[PDB]
């Protein structure tokens, strides 16, 4: 194999430490500093407050019957309670699965069943989505705001005595976070991220004499991207905690709250995606705010492009801009912008970083299986302790995704250049990404085939300025059917979260397939 590595040296990583022990390892240095700032109500929790509340919640969860290797579901927007629940479960050697609170009842229940969640932590407004399921299956519902009848209030956890945490034996390979991802084909699967994996990933980002991302205890990091995706849970929360930074929580993006919070709290680190920068570009009010405190703008999920790069340079005059690359199964971070290093490296516009330290990357020709040299595009593969343990209860999908030599096959096409900078150029896998949210076409295709008037279906991404990609469907009608485009859309829209909505339907005689019987998705993308 032709193997690529970081321009940074390998470092010592204390991957034997439980995630909480690692994240709070240097807490004595940060004890009285702001840890979580709730942007809406201006409440500040210090590092001491957050460690203590997490321990209280651990005792509370223990009292509610959570044992090692049990799972809780967090169904919350960004909030201090999200953090206390996640870290609380970690202290017990238990698992947090995280879900978008805007999921439909069917979506929430599917994930609750797949994950065997024992408790669902949510808001009162979402109780109706899970109440019947939870009652029938002895799943406790705990609300952070007010508790409807049959539910508990989150104070039942925070009122617990921190000294009532049981003795716990946590192993490095124990699962601690369970985000869902459809990976390189098929339906959403549970991604088992471990103590060892997440400690490794966080260390790869922020540890070392020359860290790949230089952040420190004086930084103020905006947490507007959702904590229910590992993207922010890892790179914002866990990384921020490790270095003693303040994490400024937003429950929901709007341009005014965003600008006000950056100015008022003097945000120094801005973890964004391109739709946030597009909102900035399209809002003249931006020129009336001071965003000079921002020293680092990190973008990922999708290419920013030259115009949005220009917006960042114009509106964040003191910010270093860089793009990075992650995938849930990879821990998630594969490549990181070396312009962010304490001793920075030069970068090129359009790059998505350099492969993380303490890891190996190779580029594999899909036609041959052979590894490729510099400047030649192929399937990006990564190997290292930071990647997932595997898919929960899915050995087949695991074996198809991570090979016997430990290589994760991402389904992404890219190349590494002469300066060890990675560029993403194409996607081999069927995945659709709407503003950074996963849309699994296999899920939509299955929902479409449920309709009596639909014979065959194929869901593919269509390029979109506002969302990056939107789902579109090529649909074959049943015999003697006059189903309309709007009828197909409305049928789907009632069942799915907003981002999975089908935006165009194209009626065709047949779906292009290989002799084996698989959708020729590249051909359909070419048509669009
Ligand atoms: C990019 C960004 C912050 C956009 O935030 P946003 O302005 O809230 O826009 P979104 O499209 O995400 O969400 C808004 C939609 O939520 C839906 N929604 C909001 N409240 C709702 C409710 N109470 N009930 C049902 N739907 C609701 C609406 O459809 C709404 O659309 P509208 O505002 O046009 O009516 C956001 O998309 C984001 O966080 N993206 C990255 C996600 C991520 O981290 N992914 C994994 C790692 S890349
Ligand atoms: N910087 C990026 N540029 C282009 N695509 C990206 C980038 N970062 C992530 N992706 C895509 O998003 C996938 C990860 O999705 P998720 O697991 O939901 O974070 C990757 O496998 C890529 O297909």
């Amino acid at each position: 194999d032709i193997i690529f590595r970081s321009k940074l040296p390998d470092i010592y990583i204390p991957n034997h430490l439980p995630l909480h022990s690692y994240c709070f390892e240097n807490i004595s240095e940060f004890s009285s500093r702001p840890c979580l700032i709730n942007g809406a109500n201006k409440q500040i929790y210090t590092y001491a407050d957050v460690e203590l509340n997490s321990r209280k919640v651990a005792a509370g969860l223990h009292k509610q019957g959570i044992q090692p290797k049990d799972t809780i579901m967090i169904l919350l927007p960004n909030s201090p309670e999200f953090v206390f629940a996640f870290i609380g479960a970690s202290y017990l050697g238990a698992i947090s699965t995280m879900a978008n609170p805007l999921f439909t009842p069917a979506e929430v229940v599917k994930q609750a069943k797949a994950s065997s969640a024992k408790i669902i932590v949510t808001q009162a407004c979402h109780v109706n989505k899970v109440k019947d399921y939870a009652f029938e299956n002895d799943v406790k519902i705990i609300c952070i705001d007010s508790a409807p009848e049959g539910c508990l209030h989150f104070s039942v956890l925070t009122q617990a005595n921190e000294h009532d945490i049981p003795e716990v034996e946590i192993q490095p390979d124990d699962v601690v976070a369970l985000p869902y991802s459809s990976g390189t084909t098929g339906l959403p699967k549970g991604v088992m991220l471990t103590h060892k994996g997440l400690v490794t990933s966080v260390a790869q980002q922020v540890d070392g004499e020359n860290p790949n991302l230089y952040i420190h205890s004086e930084d103020v990091m905006l947490c507007v991207l959702p904590l229910f995706h590992i993207y922010s849970l890892n790179s914002v929360l866990l990384c921020g905690l490790r270095v003693g930074a303040a994490i400024l929580i937003m429950q929901k993006f709007d341009i005014v709250s965003f600008l006000e919070l950056i100015q008022r709290y003097k945000v120094t680190i801005g973890p964004f995606v391109p739709p946030i920068v597009l909102a900035i570009a399209k809002s003249p009010m931006v020129d009336d705010y001071d965003l000079s405190s921002v020293r680092t703008v990190m973008s990922g999920a999708a290419p920013l492009g030259k115009e949005l790069e220009d917006t960042v340079r114009a509106k964040f005059p003191n910010a270093k801009l860089g793009q990075g690359y992650g995938m849930t199964e990879a821990g998630p971070v594969l490549a990181m912008c070396l312009a962010f290093a304490k001793e920075p490296f030069e970068i090129k516009s359009g790059a998505c970083g350099t492969v993380v330290r303490n890891a190996e990357m190779k580029i594999v020709d899909p036609k041959t299986g052979n590894s490729l040299p510099r400047n030649q595009s192929g399937e990006i593969c990564i190997r290292g302790d930071q990647i997932m343990k595997g898919y929960l209860n899915d050995p087949e999908a695991t074996a198809r995704t991570i090979d016997k030599e430990g290589w994760l096959y991402t389904g992404d096409i890219g190349y590494i250049d002469d300066d060890d900078e990675l560029f993403i150029v194409d996607r081999l896998k069927e995945l659709i990404k709407y503003k950074g949210f996963q849309v699994a076409p296999a899920e939509l295709e299955a929902l479409l085939l449920n309709h009596p008037n639909i014979s065959d279906a194929a869901v593919v991404p269509m390029k979109d300025e506002q969302a990056g990609e939107v789902p579109v469907a090529f649909v074959v009608r049943s015999n003697g059917s006059t189903i309309t485009e709007d009828e197909v859309k409305d049928f789907i829209s009632k069942q799915v979260i907003f981002y999975k909505r089908i935006k165009r339907v194209f009626f065709v005689d047949a779906i292009p397939k290989s002799p084996s019987g698989k959708i020729l998705r590249k051909d359909l993308r070419a048509k669009l």
